[PDB]
């Protein structure tokens, strides 16, 4: 049973082979609670369904990056280059195999808009119908293998960026609040880092504050 | 304290590094609950005592990849061989090191006789009487280090497969099961696979039917 | 008012009419607790609705015919002939009366392959479409007058097999667990056998490994 | 797989076509509570191990025989010849198949007596060493289906023989008593009879006798 690989899948090899040989990663994991992430989505139900977890996940992501430009920068063959804009990318299943299409300037974007840009991306990897354009120049990627049902994860560092960060599955959870256990949703977060870039308290400081920010999303508005 | 690197160490550290320089790996894990598995092995204690946890989650691993075909091949330099056979290779520890015997044909044993196999090759493996044929060509290989106490672990992929599975410790863990917290026997399994050959959404479908094979073995009937 | 027999009527009363002078039989009966039985048919509503808890039984009666082969046999006027084949017949209640047919081969097919397969026979007596192959040559009977109600029976040999099995509703009835009398699904399975060919020990051991089997499914993967 | 009918085999199944053609047989049940029976064992295990629930059933089954005497009978072609002796068959599984050995004389043995003849037929039975005469001559038998697993039967009479009482499994079933239901361990005794013989009055005098003395054996002192 020989399969030929070519396109999408072609793609997808050709970019994994480039990142294994380049870049020494290194990769850190924070355990999130999502009770207050999930309350903020229903309430946005009504006027804004397309506002999912993944959404709002991504738009406090874009507000941990505005606080550790660091993470979305690339080594250059030495310096650093970081980037102004954060082009996001991110991993979308189609029947093809795996799409990584590009949010462009989603530091611009609002959570209605990052969520609405979101969807039409989906919608067009599905569809087939996403332009070159849309599928390049990300400087930060998100693998949502979460929404597929896998609790952790180590995804792949996009080429040339200096980070990936994986969203493991939302569900309920042990975890201690106020010295009692108690069940809450949560997922465990993983950023994968070139440590040639970025060193662990860069990466740790990016983390906790974006662990924050979903236990607490009223505390986005600090700077908004 | 010079110790020259010779026979079963020497295999150990070149397979080791030609899979290392070749393959851009992902790894993904789940965490499953093993109060059935356990008293599934409990009923077979009388009558087939070589039934043990691990040879039911190898049979159940069986499953999985007749269901997830992609998961037992190998990336030829481009097309993806997709291998009709299983064999299940496993690490074996060894006063003098470790073994990788091969259960050759796993797709055509029963639970029984898959047992039976392991047993046989753990005692050539004991024995140093494995021959050759024994401790290759396999197609999947399995990484038991939870029976050693590791609680979660990321193996190195068994060049030139695409996929190793990496079985965590079996023991009590807190879970959430109807909304309450409860003590449950868990394992996290960790899957480390090719990216160049498997993709996210590919290694979560394989993972999430093993889960629930080994959460509920009679669901294994649905085919058998 | 006379009523002239003909076709499945008369081809009804020929048969029974043989089996009657012909075969010096017993029966054997058996108490089976279903609770498992319908968990697992709940289990498999969404992928497989075709399996019910009557087809669960047949795939089960299947393993236990591998294991106890003097079941599916033929006395030869002396010599019993033991066949290798299980061609499960089974009653069929239809508006012109009652049809018997047949699974070929039902040692081959798996439980989806072997509940799709009752499923068209099914279709096939209501509509009247059944070829005569599709209605001869089974080896084991099985009458499921349980779906009518009927709490407990003893079904005709179906002439020259050496055993009938009946299936009495299955419904919620009180037994003893564990020293507590409690409410379970159960059923009472009644073998009426050949004496010539089956003794008692051979009827009681099939029995109750088909007990055994009914009552925890997933010992069924023992040898699958 | 032809497998010729031959000794012990061959024995059975002319003796099964005999009584098939020619006796009009009837069949009647009813429920043993035998908590008592097994605690009087219990009181014999250190004196009298022999003494089993069988063998105990068996003595009290004397007693019902004493005073039910159309019960050990035989049609003779008409007439019925009512027999002063007996001569208790009873089947033993062994590895050749049914045997169905005769404790000649039972009415004067006493409990410890007959189990002691019992035992004795069991171990001949078993190691092949039975006589032609310990094999014949029966006046009625007696089918413990009930030690092989088997709630309830019904066995073939031992021509020329009027009946053959069958012993279903002892084991805790629900019953109600004095208005509570209740967890006991019970039987299904079945009486199955030549109706030229005997009648439904008879039998049923016979089997209510016959539960009774087991449910309460102290009462067996009436008339010994």
């Amino acid at each position: 049973d020989v399969r030929p690989v070519h396109g999408v899948h072609a793609r997808m090899a050709e970019k994994m082979t480039l990142s294994h040989k380049e870049i020494p990663t290194a990769k850190a994991s924070v355990e999130v609670i999502c009770a207050e992430l999930l309350r903020l989505r229903d309430r946005f139900v009504s006027a804004a369904p397309e506002i999912t977890p993944f959404a709002l996940t991504l738009r406090l992501l874009v507000i941990a990056l505005k606080h550790n430009v660091i993470l979305n920068s690339t080594w250059v063959d030495p310096q650093v280059h970081v980037h102004r804009g954060v082009h996001l990318g991110f991993g979308a299943a189609t029947e093809r195999g795996l799409l990584v299409p590009v949010v462009t300037d989603a530091q611009d974007k609002n959570t209605r808009e990052l969520a609405s840009r979101v969807a039409e991306l989906i919608t067009g990897a599905r569809e087939g119908t996403l332009t070159p354009a849309e599928l390049r120049g990300s400087t930060f990627t998100v693998s949502n293998f979460g929404a597929l049902g896998v609790d952790d994860g180590v995804p792949v560092i996009n080429h040339p960026e200096a980070a990936i960060l994986g969203l493991g599955a939302i569900k309920p959870r042990p975890v201690v609040v106020g010295g009692e256990v108690v069940a809450r949703p949560t997922m465990t977060l993983t950023c994968v880092f070139d440590h040639r870039v970025v060193d662990g308290a860069q990466v740790a400081q990016f983390m906790c504050e974006l662990r924050d920010l979903i236990e607490s999303p009223e505390t986005a508005l600090l700077d908004l």
